[PDB]
């Protein structure tokens, strides 16, 4: 099998290295009289701040009703401890707010690109998070406690192996033929459907497929499909998507669906989720992760 | 019809208003000494930037291969105007650094709700715009070209009508029988379907259904379905996400939506997106609709 | 018809500003000792031009044989007139030298859009000049003298309209079928084609159609081609080029057309050009140009 | 086979050999106290840039709406890093502006022929690149692919040299009658046609044609056509084109199609691009192609 590496989560071990260096710092200056002074550039900081939320008045009003329906605006308008940058400024000028307003003019606080990605990947409200739940709820919510059922009732035309692999390729190639990928990989039949009434449509069909590989084995097997949907999100370039992004996004993808199986409690042991790059090769993998659980 | 107040894309305003409060500030300083003294303000903040850089390096040397595979990651580490920072600090101290530490260790940098929100929204890369991405490229992509033929084929069993109308309801309700949404929206039949291999699935099968609404007309008629995915991706709380950022985020899908079918290209005019509010009711919305283009 | 603004081409009044700018300075120099200060600056720009020719020495001599086949290469090194610059130096120092050297090392000699924009239109040489020279040669200046014949040959199975309106839709959209752009624009037949040995294609066929506008009147109609080119040229990404530079080129190309086909000889009155931009609507252009000329 | 020198892309050493001769320059000033003399030549070359944005906010002031419909005009004006300008001018007169004044008005500043070729075939924007793109999407893209079902239908009337040989000739001589190039190439037959609606033209129609070359095999070969319109585009002298300028500009036609079918994907081997200068022969080139890749 290819080396997996999908990037762990934040742990946050900078803000340890910032008090670090901050100690280390404060015994370089030891080795009273100046912490007035510390005030003297500290509250000049949370002046500013301050004027960033004036500035946020500026568009807000312009959405009163539209976003916000006056307190909820000056309330959504700046940080919320906003009575510590006040109680700094009376314990004490012209050129702390004129270098704070030339500061917020240029605009030189842009975030970098670490900062960018922490803070999305961060929150639960990126790309692949939502299109996961979606490939969750949407599909394997429902389909998956249905499984055993429709293959006893092909059966009856190996119990370790009733379950969906579902190929996830960290990468671009995605095929409709599975055929195509290999002359190992060989189509039989097919599961009988599922009919639910679901969104207004009445009687939607859900399908499967039954492959069976040889040198002896059948399984279930699939393809993730929104990956697809990411495979024209920058192809077509109509979304502000780059390839780097595009292997990046894929790996979330797969964290956050492995996090949510993890978690999950109807789908028992049905599901195998199987994921690769790009180094046949397919039908070897397919075998190992068959083999592996007997 | 109800009123629709979606959100406007940012202008981008609050900009010229600081502008505007800088050039006022710079007048009442009005009525060279001083210009220097900036200085000792001003790489007093792009020191700081920098020490934000510093520690960006503590955690990224934990991702070097997993996320970066060193010049990539100190290339990705701070903004990508340093050399401006660096160019301030030789125009000439502890006293800074460590207040700059002091501010980044106890985190009181942290954005506020209208900053995060432009954020969110600005970038392409949040939830609903990837979403309508999915339902754009998965679904409508590949349905209403062959629309015109199925309508043709129930035809031999009104061509201003022959349209879809994706119901969009920006709320909570969402019904998967809508014969019980209104006495008289009624079930007739439903269109020949449409069959194609799709992502290893052989056979996927797409349908529709055609409802009739007298007092005495027909129409095409479903839900924009991946709603309901944001409809328990905050009721089951599996997810960070409330109920105005619901609202929010069903009005940002339906934007989206919009604007993608927009500057759609196959898409003639085969689609028409009803949207609505909760304020029977809507089987009047959908008469005033189809009257509407008649 | 919509409003067509294409660019005039260049007038050139900047120099005449420049020249009137001069002369006020000179007369508030105004209101002989101090014009050799004046060489003393004016060879120190004409030393640095001089220290370019130099550094284009570098690459040129990795491209004798293969560009160039001595003194062709120093004669296409420099500007042409090298002796001004060392006719002012004689007439008078490292500090000068280290300065232009320290200029052309970092690269701020790069131009702007604007006269990079009157290089690109100002040569004949850009994309859309050559492309209408293909269009004009290849096409029009071959078909359009055989036109009347065909027509009369269609004749035997409204002399004012025999003519072959190009379409040139300055935009995005062009499509094959065009009657899909309107229900009122209808196929009819197709002209008897033409067939001619070119460039080692033996019978090389020329075709043509023939649409009947109603509400009632025939033309020839068929859209200008190679926009279709540039509609490739920038969606695909393969090429530098952007939809704004799109819109640029494509009224460049109208106008190029244009002019071609104003001191053209051959091509009497058998064309007329129809431009338009997005604001049904082509049918009711085409027909106002249709009896625009009646 | 003739000696191929075509030209290479530009490396770029030209800069290096100024960053070095800048390093031993200041050597030879070393074998503090004038650095600030530095800013005194420093900023006044760049006044005069500022100068040539003012000037260029002369003509562009009467291409407002036509050309860019204020702060876009100003944009585009000067060189984007404006402010360094401003920045050196602020840390200290007469002489120096009107010494630029006096540069911009005669017009000193005209780029030599390198500087011009340079910026000519660095950008994607010349005649031949888009000429290029141009003869690759309209007749490469759409043919090839359908090329061996057609050699398969008059086979039924070798398989390594079922391919496309595309003649370029680098030079001046091109024929439509490939029988009068020598008495070795016989027309045999054409292949079945392809037809395709494209461009608002019904039923256009794409032939080839089979030649027989002997002493005894079989090829499809044709020229490149668009070749011949850079002959009718300084023989008829309506454009500012030289014979000189026409090699080089079919030199850089065949380098940018060799690029164009190197990234290619759906072009598997098909093609098999021919080039030569004029030193009976293309017979004998011929087959020394066809029997190079037996
Ligand atoms: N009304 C309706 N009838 C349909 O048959 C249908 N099929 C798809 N869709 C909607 O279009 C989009 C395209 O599916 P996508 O591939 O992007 O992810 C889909 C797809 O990965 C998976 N899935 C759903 N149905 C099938 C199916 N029949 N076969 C394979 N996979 C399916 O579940 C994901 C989410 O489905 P929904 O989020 O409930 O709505 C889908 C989706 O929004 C349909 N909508
Ligand atoms: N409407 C229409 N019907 C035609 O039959 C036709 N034939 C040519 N053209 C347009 O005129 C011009 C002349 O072709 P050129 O030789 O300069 O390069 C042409 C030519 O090199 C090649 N090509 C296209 N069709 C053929 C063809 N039948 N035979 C050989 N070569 C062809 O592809 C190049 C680009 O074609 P288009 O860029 O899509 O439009 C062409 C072109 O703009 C046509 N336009």
């Amino acid at each position: 099998p290819a080396r997996l590496l999908i990037p762990e989560p934040r742990a946050g071990r900078a803000r340890h290295a910032a008090c670090v260096l901050l100690a280390v710092c404060f015994v370089v200056l030891f080795l009273a009289p100046i912490i007035r002074s510390v005030c003297t550039q500290l509250a000049a900081l949370q002046l500013g701040v301050l004027l960033k939320g004036c500035c946020c008045l500026a568009e807000e009003i312009f959405h009163l009703h539209s976003r916000h329906h006056l307190w909820q605006v000056l309330c959504s308008c700046f940080p919320p401890r906003w009575y510590l940058a006040l109680l700094l400024v009376g314990g004490s000028l012209t050129l702390s707010c004129l270098c704070q307003l030339l500061v917020l003019a240029l605009g030189l606080q842009k975030l970098s690109a670490v900062e960018v990605s922490e803070l999305t990947e961060s929150s639960k409200k990126n790309v692949a998070h939502g299109l996961a739940w979606s490939y969750y709820i949407g599909y394997l919510k429902v389909v998956l406690p249905r499984l055993k059922e429709c293959m006893e009732e092909l059966s009856r035309t190996h119990r370790d192996t009733w379950k969906l692999h579902i190929l996830v390729p960290l990468g671009c190639d995605i095929w409709d033929d599975l055929e195509k990928a290999d002359s190992n990989i060989q189509y039989l039949a097919d599961l009988p459907e599922t009919i639910l009434t679901r969104a207004g449509i009445k009687r939607r069909v859900y399908k499967h497929s039954l492959y069976v590989i040889r040198d002896l084995r059948p399984c279930v097997l699939e393809f993730a499909s929104p990956l697809q949907t990411l495979c024209a999100m920058s192809q077509d370039d109509c979304a502000a998507f780059s390839r780097e992004q595009r292997l990046e996004q894929a790996r979330l993808f797969y964290r956050s669906l492995r996090d949510i199986l993890g978690s999950s409690k109807e789908c028992a042991g049905l599901y195998r989720l199987i994921a690769y790059e790009e180094p046949h090769f397919l039908s070897g993998l397919i075998l190992w992760h068959l083999q592996q659980q007997q």
